[PDB]
């Protein structure tokens, strides 16, 4: 499957793509404002994620980013450090693809995640979550942390599977109704035809 990753932000981002235990495609790349990078993701990929990283410095491809850092690598093999707005997908799962956007690991960069082929709609979280972020969730390194990252409670992290919405999750949900705001949120997952192709756009508006 092809994913065109487009940076419409006025600032550079370092795109990242991983399934947690492996890179997808090259795993990461710099995208200056306006640049597009097309990756290939193997059919059947389960639990893949694409995200933006901000304020990165890389030497051999080793360095640091202020949001979304994946163990200091330009080419991510693992998931990124919160806060990270997440484009999430599992492909060719019993004949269908499943996509969503998640704020469960916080928000750093606004994003649209849409199919480029027929049969389903896209999802978007493009509100100014960083600007509106509650004081207690603001990440000093940049972005808006989720409450699990900040407070490490069973309720925010949904550790027992028993959790409800919270004042913090409701903030993310108010700003972005079409993204997951906590682990047990009512799903905003979109079912697409198996083997669809996609575009992830940072700063779509």
């Amino acid at each position: 499957a092809t994913f065109e990753i487009v940076n419409r932000c006025s600032y550079t981002v370092w795109a990242a793509a991983s399934k947690g235990d492996a890179a997808l495609d090259a795993g990461g790349r710099q995208l200056n404002s306006g640049e597009s990078w097309t990756i290939n993701v193997e059919p059947g990929t389960n639990g893949g994620k694409i995200w933006a990283r901000t304020d990165c410095y890389f030497d051999s491809g080793s360095g640091i980013c202020k949001t979304g850092d994946c163990g200091g690598l330009l080419r991510c093999k693992r998931f990124g450090r919160p806060p990270t707005t997440l484009a999430e997908f599992s492909l060719n799962q019993y004949g269908k693809d499943y996509i969503d956007i998640s704020n469960i690991k916080g928000f750093n960069v606004p994003m649209d995640f849409s199919p480029t082929t027929r049969g389903c709609r896209g999802v978007r979280c493009a509100a100014d979550i960083v600007g509106q972020c509650p004081a207690k969730l603001k990440a000093p390194g940049g972005g808006c942390n989720d409450a699990c990252t900040v407070f490490q409670t069973s309720e925010y992290c949904c550790t027992t599977g028993k959790c409800g919405p919270t004042e913090y999750s409701r903030f993310f949900k108010r700003l972005c109704p079409d993204a997951f705001s906590y682990v047990l949120d009512k799903p905003t997952t979109v079912t697409c035809p198996g083997s669809s192709n996609y575009r992830v756009t940072f700063c779509p508006t």
